[PDB]
């Protein structure tokens, strides 16, 4: 069960009446009768922004649209991102707090940050300065998300090493130097591993698979579900023969040359694997973390901007508006549109049945 937590933000002029209740005062109607008083209805207080130029308003208007998209876009991977990692869920409470208040509580008391978007900078400079701030924390977490994904990479490769039965498996893990004939520039050891089923055949046979094997040298040095790896000791120049005669057996020899260094590195891989990782991971975590609150916030700012422009555009100058922010319940959330619609879309002219008036939709 997904539950939608879906928002309104709504401007009007100041002095618009609900056309749908005659008589009834238009912030009381928000309260009292839309959907029969059920949506939650808060001020949303907007700054009077600096307009450059009456002139650039359709231009802006057109850049907020932009970046309004994109932001949401943004806030929507990170939280992907989030949820990929369980910090946080899908079908329900899909966000984070937002200055320690959940998303509804800061939401219902926005307050446009005057000492860090400075209210003497032009509409046009806001924006630029916004959504640069915004985009930069967009790349920042995809480079790390991508990072962590590379130390997946790695960590996912040596871990595959370690999967599999005697047959395949890595032996890094599993084998001893005393199982092995070390430093011979002649004597060696092959390790075969043998299906259960055949292991008296191979302990009946294992002497006479090349010339010069060392007789009883072969022990069961592991055994899983299904096979018994041996060790045998042979004649470095009858490894070729030993070799084809086993696989001849249904035998599997497994080469290994065995030395520290590889043993070692083969450690050190998995290991650094591991911790790189686990480093990442707390990295990007954290990143994302706060990344999505600044980008939320960042992201209301430009709603703020983007209601304001349309609500110039739209219902003129002076800038007197009545602004509201709306909790639709779920299930909701086409009726409340159409409720405003039809108590307020005469704003739009009757020409106009795009919302006839200034209502953005935002999913949470």
């Amino acid at each position: 069960l997904y539950t939608a937590n879906d928002f309104i933000l709504i401007s009007l002029p100041q002095n618009a009446q609900p056309v749908t209740a005659p008589g009834s005062k238009t912030d009381s109607w928000f309260n009292e009768t839309l959907i029969g008083g059920r949506a939650f209805v808060s001020d949303f207080k907007i700054p009077e922004f600096k307009i450059g130029s009456l002139d650039t308003l359709i231009v802006e208007s057109e850049e907020l649209s932009k970046v309004d998209n994109q932001i949401g876009a943004s806030i929507g991977k990170i939280i992907e991102i989030l949820q990929g990692l369980n910090e946080t869920s899908t079908n329900a409470y899909r966000t984070l707090p937002i200055n320690n208040m959940p998303v509804p509580e800061y939401l219902e008391n926005f307050q446009w940050q005057t000492r860090k978007f400075k209210l003497d900078k032009s509409i046009k400079d806001l924006i630029t300065l916004i959504s640069n701030e915004s985009s930069q924390l967009d790349a920042d977490v995809r480079a790390t998300y991508a990072n962590y994904n590379s130390a997946k990479t790695n960590l996912a490769a040596a871990e595959r090493k370690k999967t599999g039965d005697l047959s395949v498996r890595s032996l890094h893990d599993i084998v001893k130097p005393e199982d092995f004939v070390l430093n011979s520039e002649h004597l060696t050891t092959v390790l075969v591993a043998v299906p259960k089923s055949l292991k008296s055949d191979f302990e009946k046979s294992y002497e006479t698979l090349s010339k010069n094997v060392v007789p009883a040298s072969a022990s069961v040095i592991a055994e899983d579900a299904e096979y018994v790896l041996f060790n045998v000791h042979l004649f470095k120049k009858n490894v070729q023969e030993f070799t084809t005669a086993a696989r001849e057996k249904k035998f599997i020899p497994r080469e290994f040359n065995y030395s520290e260094e590889l043993i070692d590195q083969l450690k050190k891989e998995h290991d650094s694997a591991a911790s790189l990782e686990q480093s990442l991971r707390v990295q990007l975590v954290r990143l994302a973390k706060t990344a999505y609150v600044d980008v939320f916030i960042n992201w209301f700012h430009i709603k703020a901007l983007r209601v304001y422009v349309e609500s110039v555009l739209r219902y003129g100058l002076p800038p007197h508006f009545n602004i509201k922010i709306i909790a639709v319940p779920p299930k909701n959330l086409s009726k409340c549109k159409s409720e405003l619609i039809d108590a307020f879309g005469f704003l739009g002219g009757n020409a106009f049945m795009y919302e006839p008036f200034v209502m953005y939709i935002i999913n949470l």
